[PDB]
């Protein structure tokens, strides 16, 4: 029974509006409705992993697991295994997997983050799950961010708190937040970004939606505009939105957007918006292809419509050689030439690097770099040919070319990371000096760049 080199992953996000779901929700898991939808010919083909995020979920974990599992069994005739379930207040994540994957999945982690302070602490935040699927790390975040059209900055803040404080994945990757810990990270939820147009334009917006003309609405979507200004979700991807706004509907129909201010809304307008989103970030040069992104049309218990997204995702096998794991393979080496970090910091400490990778027995600390002044004010930290030669556990190019090196640049004074990034070993050539590059972030914000050359030796 061969190990897969690809899997498909279903991501669902649904703000249930505190109401029980209808008796049939299969259209959600089939990626049927509006947007980029899944071909009918695939309806019986199970996804490998289903990850369901809910917000304003009124059900018990048991109640929702029974609905989800029975839904999938009706669609696929497969009884899925529960990988993880985690709930914070009314924010929930469920991970289900085909039974054949039960012993491919390990290192299952769950966590939550509560966002805000005092007033603003008590119902928003995020839940998440991570695990290993054979040689591949997967992370999933379901967040319910702050509501309200005039709170996009709060949402951005909620994002940064969640990525800083959600404790998923390998705790040994201490300098790295969840935006660097996973081969594939999926972040979804009721992110609550709105279409920023004047209230007086409500009926115009509705008109545009009825015409399926989304371009002048998407150009005012706060998530797209904040992402373009690098205010949030730096280095994440989102598929093009080709489905109608998923909020705010009158319940029991989809024929009406309920946008007008009400006591129940805190006297706020809810212009039609794409509140409900799926984004991802995968390590460089790993296969990830969105194969659906849309909303259901036939699930109407909530003032939101469910959103679906599906992905092909590259995965690797749990590699064993006669040498590593449990030793190095002297036929493998990773060398860095002419490397330098460019940092936005105004500080003047010395810096050193840490290289972290599951292709190493443990992380590697460099010598301090040499600080120079860049011609436009910047700190340039030069490592020259000084960086330590990295000794991978396995030299086989079928393993090593699929690996990645996480890099942290740390202050010698404080041992605090000033920037984190990732370099793929999926090179054009081995035994050949080749350019490398990663942006450096810290708390998910851009802090610099790391660039130089790499020389990878494999057993071939
Ligand atoms: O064994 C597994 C998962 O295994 C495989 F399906 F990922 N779990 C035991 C503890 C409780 C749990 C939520 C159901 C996960």
């Amino acid at each position: 029974q061969p190990e897969p080199d690809m899997i498909t992953i279903f991501i669902g996000t649904w703000n249930m509006g505190n109401a029980p779901p209808p008796k049939k929700i299969t259209s959600w898991f089939l990626s049927k409705g509006q947007g980029k939808t899944r071909d009918d010919s695939a309806d019986y083909i199970p996804h490998d992993i289903y990850v369901i995020g809910t917000q304003e979920d009124p059900l018990s974990e048991k109640e929702w697991l029974e609905i989800l599992k029975h839904s999938l069994q009706e669609i696929t005739s497969v009884t899925f295994k529960t990988v993880a379930i985690h709930t914070l207040w009314n924010i929930r994540i469920v991970v289900l997997a085909k039974p054949e994957h039960e012993n491919r999945i390990s290192h299952i982690c769950t966590d939550n983050v509560k966002t805000g302070i005092a007033n603003t602490l008590g119902n928003k935040g995020a839940v998440g799950v991570s695990f290993m699927f054979n040689g591949t790390s997967l992370g999933f975040v379901n967040s319910h961010l702050t509501s309200g059209s005039e709170k996009k900055l709060r949402r951005n803040q909620n994002y940064m708190n969640i990525l800083r404080f959600l404790a998923l994945g390998d705790k040994k990757l201490s300098p790295f937040n969840i935006t660097h810990r996973f081969t594939h990270l999926f972040w979804f939820g009721d992110l609550n970004y709105r279409v920023d147009l004047p209230t007086w334009e409500a009926e115009t917006i509705i008109q545009k939606i009825k015409q399926q003309q989304y371009a002048d609405l998407l150009s005012h979507d706060q998530l797209l505009t904040e992402r373009r200004e690098q205010k949030v979700f730096l280095h994440f991807e989102e598929e093009e939105i080709t489905f109608a706004p998923t909020y705010r509907f009158e319940r029991l129909t989809r024929d009406k957007y309920a946008y007008t201010k009400q006591k129940a809304t805190g006297m706020k307008y809810n212009l039609p918006s794409w509140c409900d989103r799926v984004l991802w970030k995968s390590y460089p040069l790993v296969h990830v292809v969105c194969q659906s992104y849309g909303s259901t049309s036939d699930i109407m218990t909530s003032d939101h419509s469910p959103v679906f997204a599906t992905f092909e995702a590259g995965v690797t096998s749990q590699f064993v050689s006669k040498n590593g794991p449990g030793t190095v393979d002297s036929q493998g080496q990773i060398e860095f030439l002419r490397c330098y970090a460019t940092l936005k910091t105004k500080s003047q400490t010395k810096f050193y690097l840490e290289f972290h990778s599951s292709c190493l027995e443990s992380f590697v600390k460099s010598q301090e770099g040499e600080n120079e002044e860049g011609s436009e004010g910047e700190l340039v930290v030069k490592f020259g040919e000084t960086l330590p030669k990295l000794k991978p556990i396995i030299s086989d190019p079928e393993y090593l070319l699929d690996q990645h090196i996480l890099i942290s640049i740390k202050s010698s004074d404080s041992d605090e990371s000033y920037g984190e990034g990732c370099i793929a070993l999926r090179l054009e050539a081995t035994e050949t000096q080749l350019p490398i590059y990663t942006p450096l972030t810290h708390h998910g914000e851009l802090t610099g760049h790391f660039q130089g050359e790499i020389k990878l030796q494999t057993s071939q």
